[PDB]
Parts: structure tokens; sequence; C-alpha cells
DNA sequence: CCACATGGCTGAA
DNA sequence: GTTCAGCGCATGTG
């Protein structure tokens, strides 16, 4: 009576997708399985290894002479220098061993009908609003190219059963929502139906105001076959949690000082955030904000004044540490210690791949909506 | 027009 | 090439 769930993860991160499967697949009575991915980012694909592998271990090795697009900073392509740097280390296992366990494809653009898995039960994808205009381009441009070419190729029954896409609020401003409905438009004509979801972490058992946009898509005939039927989410709000809950004691942690900057009384806005600023600190208005640890934080930023986040506690100001973003991201310590023992990744990068992440248990609620066949 | 709220990019070293 | 301290406005609601 065990489900199978195949999940292909295209920009997968650290994979925050598979975790939250994982987290409730037994309560599903499912057996989740890594069907293939696409990660370039060499510190995530290092970090996805360490958090996700069972009896990895790691040592000297060749790269494999075809991982030859991968990225270092997750921007820009590596050089032939920095990929014969990788070659002949311990994280080149790490890449190795994403590509022939995993299934790491590593480049979008690489991806097509020949190596696209079949009857796939979960694709999960992303993609910048860029994209939604010159007709799409980049990375959703290759999304729609790969879809095409599989509608193609595979019986429909082959195709991804679910889709989930996730992405960032501006996703429907007024400059990008009549073009994002044009890509569910597309979608449909793939044969796929589609609800789109605004949701926020804070409704999702976290201390984080994050709000990003799902598109979950079911293929048509499979809507038919199980009977499934959308959830309503965007009313879902579960009991609050605050910054104080995931906060970890310590006797060594550094503590800014900002004995030179004026300052007021906290105040809580509408989100609940309970915030005060910090008088001639910088011109930079997100980063002269202190936090207090009985509301909810701001969203986790990968880069710059949101990925440092000071939080007041009776020992001083400070950042939230690498360790708290994961958990603020709802992965677990042992995720991070996991991360932390490769030796690899700095801890400024983990904050960048925690803040590139999506919180959990958003995941999981979407994930827990969906129907399959025995 | 106003007040308020909220979230990456890049050049110097 | 890497790294991150320094830096402001885009996109709203009311
Ligand atoms: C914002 S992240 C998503 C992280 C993911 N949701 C997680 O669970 O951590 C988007 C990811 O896509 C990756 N990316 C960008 N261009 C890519 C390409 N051509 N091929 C593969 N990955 C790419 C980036 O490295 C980045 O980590």
């Amino acid at each position: 009576k065990i489900k199978v769930i195949k999940v292909f993860e295209a920009f997968a991160g650290i994979g925050s997708q598979f975790k939250a499967l994982k987290n409730i697949a037994r309560s599903k009575n499912w057996e989740i399985q890594h069907s293939g991915m696409v990660e370039w980012f060499v510190d995530a694909i290092v970090s996805y290894v360490a958090i996700h592998s069972k009896n990895f271990n790691p040592k000297i090795e060749r790269l494999d002479r075809d991982i030859l697009s991968i990225s270092n900073d997750s921007k820009m392509p590596i050089s032939e220098y920095g990929i014969k740097k990788i070659n002949n280390t311990i994280k080149a296992s790490y890449l190795n061993y994403a590509k022939k366990h995993f299934n790491n494809l590593f480049d979008i653009k690489k991806v097509n009908k020949d190596n696209f898995p079949k009857n796939i039960d979960i694709f999960t994808y992303s993609f910048p609003c860029q994209d939604l205009s010159v007709t799409r381009s980049g990375l959703l441009w290759e999304i729609e190219r790969i879809l095409e070419e599989i509608k193609n190729s595979f019986s429909k029954e082959e195709m991804p059963k679910y889709l989930l896409m996730e992405n960032v609020k501006n996703l429907l401003s007024h400059k990008n929502k009549k073009n994002y409905n044009t890509w569910l438009k597309q979608l449909e004509k793939f044969g796929y139906k589609s609800k789109t979801y605004l949701l926020n972490s804070k409704n999702f058992d976290n201390c984080q105001n994050r709000e990003r946009v799902f598109c979950l898509s079911i293929r048509d005939d499979y809507l038919e076959k199980t009977g499934f039927k959308f959830k309503e989410l965007e009313k879902v709000k579960n009991p609050p949690k605050k910054i104080k809950d995931i906060l970890v004691d310590s006797s060594n942690y550094k503590y800014l000082n900002l004995n030179k900057y004026e300052t007021t009384t906290f105040r809580e806005t509408k989100s609940n955030i309970i915030s005060r600023p910090l008088k001639n600190y910088t011109t930079f208005n997100s980063e002269n904000y202190v936090y207090n640890i009985n509301g909810i934080g701001p969203t986790l930023t990968a880069s710059g004044a949101n990925s440092r986040i000071k939080i007041e506690t009776q020992q001083g100001v400070r950042y939230l540490t690498p360790l708290e973003c994961f958990k603020y991201m709802q992965f677990d310590v042992n995720d991070f210690k996991k991360v932390q023992s490769t030796n690899l990744i700095s801890e400024n990068k983990m904050i960048y791949i925690a803040g590139n992440s999506i919180p959990v248990k958003i995941l999981e609620a979407i994930f827990n909506t969906l129907e399959f066949v025995n």
C-alpha cells in the first residue's frame, strides 16, 4: 500500500521540496525517491548532498568529465580554471555523488526529453520575473522547451503528475501579473490545471514574515482520475510563533556595539513584526532595524540587509546565526550540522543558501493536499 | 501630494 | 576571479 513518490527538483538549492516530502511521507504512507534534480551552484550541491545523502563518505576524487556547467557564485558559470581547482578534491566527490545518486543534470539548458525522467510524480521549479517577457525567456523558456519536448515524446501518463512553482511576491505585481497569467494559459495548453496561492510563512508555524507565490498544477487527466480538488490554503492561520522560540543559547555570541546610535521604543506593525530603528546607522532603511524576539522577523534574504537580522536579547543585540537561519527556514539542527561538518561552506554562504530556500512547513502544507492513485 | 511598510546589487580591496 | 560592507527605491496600501 506504500506509494512511491518520484520527485524532480529544478533549481533545487538545498532541497527544501525534498525535505518537506520526507517530513510528511510517513503520515501519507509515501516513499520519496529522487528521480532527478537540476542545480548548478556548487555550495548548494555540496549542502544538498550533506543534508539528504545516506551513508555518503566524501574523499578526494577527479571531477566527472561531463560536469562542466556549474557555478561558484550561483549567477555566472565557472571557468575552465575553476573546474580544474575542484578537480582532485573532496569537493569533487560531492558533485560526482549528486550526479550519480541524485541524478543531478546541473544545468537546465542541458535537460531534454532524452534525459528528463518519465513518470515523475512531483516536478518543482521556479524562475525570475524577467523571464516572463522577451513570449518567455531565460530559465522559464527552458522549462517551456522541456515541457514542449516531453509532451511530444512521452505518453500523457508519463508526463509529471503535479508541478509546483515557488516565486517571490513581485510575480503578482502590476507589471508582471498579466504575463504570469499567460504562463498559466501555456501550462493549460500542456495539459495542466493550476491554482495560484499567495502564502505567508508566518501562518505556517513560523516566526518569519515571508510572502511567496505558489502555482500548484495537476495534469488534467490525473485530476479526473483522482478526483483531486484544490484546497484553500490562503485562509490557513496556524498559531503564531515568535523569534524567541528558535533561538539557540550560547555564552560566546558576538554582540554589536550600537552605543553611538539613537533609537526609539519598539513598535509592532500589522504584520506582527516588532522593530525599532537605529538613527545615523546607515542610509539603507532595511539595515537600520533591530527586531524584538517576542514577534516575528523579516524575510531572510540570501545577501544584504535581510541576511543580517539584528535581534535584541538580554545579552545584547546580535545577528541571527547560520544555525538559527536554518531553523528560521524550518530545516532542523541536524541538517545544519551536516552542512557545517562538510567544512566546505562558510557562514555567509550557509546564510546565502538558507535565504534562497523555502520555509519547509509551507511546502508540507501544499504537499499534504496532493492525491495519488493506488 | 502624504505616511507607512517591506524586501538585492556591486565595486573596492 | 572572490568577498561583503555599503548602499535606496520599487511597489505597494491607506
Ligand atoms: C532561489 S533558488 C531556489 C532554492 C531552493 N528552493 C531550495 O530549496 O533551497 C534558485 C536556484 O536555482 C539555481 N540556478 C540558477 N540558474 C541555474 C541553471 N542554469 N541551472 C541550474 N540551477 C540554476 C541557483 O543556483 C539557485 O540555487
